[PDB]
């Protein structure tokens, strides 16, 4: 038993504010769904290729939300409308289905293009036009289903309950539940494209694996040259002497993989005494369709010339590690040779990042979540654990519009970066 204006935290002033912020956004929110809806059934007329599943359901939902959201919002604030309960969480219930389902839908999309990096080869099996004609239709259903609850039963005048002072005819263990499952989907959705920035970072940047026996120090040199072509170029490098590494998994998560070999034949061809133990345990190396180089220093005085980078492609291509170029040979000093060293590194990267813009947009509706979701979901966790303050019910008064703002960019973020939307839309004009 609460009283219905002790929801009502109504200055006129803050009631002006709330009215321009609600009738601009409103009637702009409106009138973006509007169009794209229009702009979807005429290029369902013209083309059956696009499935505009996803577009289709948000812009209905952000249309229907929002309608409903400003009128009942401006009619509860600057009119002062004092509904029955029933009726109230009639109007409740279609608010908060719109938005459930609208999240949901996002929730959608995430699963989406969480699926198409996660298991890409698998994607085409899963997620198919039946499937995601039958999901949507079961993610409304359910949304309306949850949001009818109140109206049905499980509400705070119905049971003995304790209720909600930012939502009235509300009990706070419904408003948990439906903090929860929309909370789910969110963190999953954050989630997910957190997952998929992650996973484009570690494929901007190639990585690039050197070693190294050179006893005098020349293939070091050579590789000390050969590495920073490549960490001049944007490769990361780890150059490692021959003497310290380990066998197994020694190539693990490298894209290019340049084994430079000093070679030491007094009578016969022979390697560096600390490249020995590495080419012995090869098999433990990863050595497989790993792409792969080799350089080597040696002198013309010799009868096997850099015989150590024939005796290493030998093992590389016996296991099948793709060899990009051929060995790179040097005699004498490599500090004449510097023009040929970088000559053969800037061959070996020649013979083989992520769209920021598409990277930006997950930042971006991450930060639009966060921001149009965070506080409100906030301000109603106060709500369920413990209660709040006058002050608190005006901020989430003004931040029940925050989240009527995230309806009026959602068609900025998606369906303007549409590309075969924006065809749509210029068809609409002569030619
Ligand atoms: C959509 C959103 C942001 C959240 C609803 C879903 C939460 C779980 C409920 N299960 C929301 C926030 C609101 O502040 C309000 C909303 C809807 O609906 C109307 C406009 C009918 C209310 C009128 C009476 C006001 C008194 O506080 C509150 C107004
Ligand atoms: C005992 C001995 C054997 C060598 N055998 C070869 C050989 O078979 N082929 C070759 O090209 N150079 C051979 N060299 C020359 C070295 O490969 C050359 O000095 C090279 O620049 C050494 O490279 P590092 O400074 O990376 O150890 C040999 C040198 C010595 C002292
Ligand atoms: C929210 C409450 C008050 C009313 C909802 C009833 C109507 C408007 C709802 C219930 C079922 C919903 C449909 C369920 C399935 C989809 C497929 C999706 O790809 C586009 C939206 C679309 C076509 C929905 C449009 C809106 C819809 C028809």
């Amino acid at each position: 038993f609460m009283d219905i204006e002790c929801f009502m935290v109504l200055n006129p002033s803050q009631q002006l504010a709330i009215a321009v912020l609600s009738l601009t956004l409103g009637t702009f929110t409106v009138l973006e769904n509007l169009l794209v809806l229009c702009v979807i059934l005429h290029s369902r007329s013209l083309r059956c290729r696009p499935s505009y599943h996803f577009i289709g359901s948000l812009a209905v939902a952000d249309l229907l939300g929002s309608v409903i959201f400003v009128y009942s919002f401006i009619d509860f604030h600057v009119f002062h409308r004092k509904d029955s309960r029933n009726v109230f969480l009639f109007k409740l219930g279609g608010v908060t289905a719109s938005f459930t389902a609208s999240v949901g839908s996002l929730f959608l999309a995430a699963i989406d293009r969480y699926i198409s990096i996660h298991r890409p080869l698998a994607y085409k099996r899963i997620v198919t036009r039946p499937k995601a004609v039958v999901a949507f239709c079961l993610m409304w259903t359910i949304a309306i289903v949850i949001a009818v609850l109140p109206l049905l039963g499980w509400n705070c005048e119905k049971l003995q309950s304790v209720c909600s002072d930012i939502f009235p005819h509300i009990d706070k263990t419904y408003l948990m539940f439906w903090i929860g499952v929309v909370s789910v989907l969110l963190l999953f959705i954050v989630y997910a494209y957190m997952y998929i920035l992650w996973k484009a970072h570690s494929h901007a940047v190639a990585k690039a694996l050197i070693v190294y026996g050179s006893t005098t120090g020349n293939t070091e040199y050579t590789a000390e040259t050969i590495a920073r072509e490549l960490a001049d170029a944007g490769y990361e490098v780890d150059s490692r002497d021959a003497a310290s590494v380990e066998a197994g998994g020694l190539f693990e998560g490298f894209d290019l993989v340049l084994l430079g070999c000093s070679t030491w034949g007094d009578d016969s061809i022979e390697l560096q005494d600390d490249f020995i133990p590495l080419f012995d345990s090869l098999e433990e190396t990863g050595a497989q369709g790993r792409k792969v180089a080799c350089f080597g220093c040696g002198d013309s005085s010799w009868e096997y010339f850099c015989g150590a980078v024939d005796a290493i492609e030998e093992k590389l291509k016996n296991l099948g590690a793709e060899i990009v170029q051929d060995g790179l040979r040097i005699d004498g000093d490599p500090r004449a040779a510097r023009d040929d060293i970088v000559g053969w590194a800037h061959d070996v990267r020649g013979a083989i990042r992520m769209d920021i813009e598409l990277a930006k947009t997950l930042v971006l509706i991450l930060v639009v979540l966060i921001i149009c979701w965070g506080p409100l979901l906030a301000i109603m966790v106060y709500d369920v654990f413990g209660k709040m303050n006058k002050l608190i019910k005006t901020v989430f008064a003004f931040c029940s519009m925050l989240c009527l703002l995230n309806s009026t960019v959602n068609p900025i973020i998606y369906a303007l970066r549409s590309k075969d939307l924006r065809h749509a839309f210029r068809s609409m004009f002569p030619s």
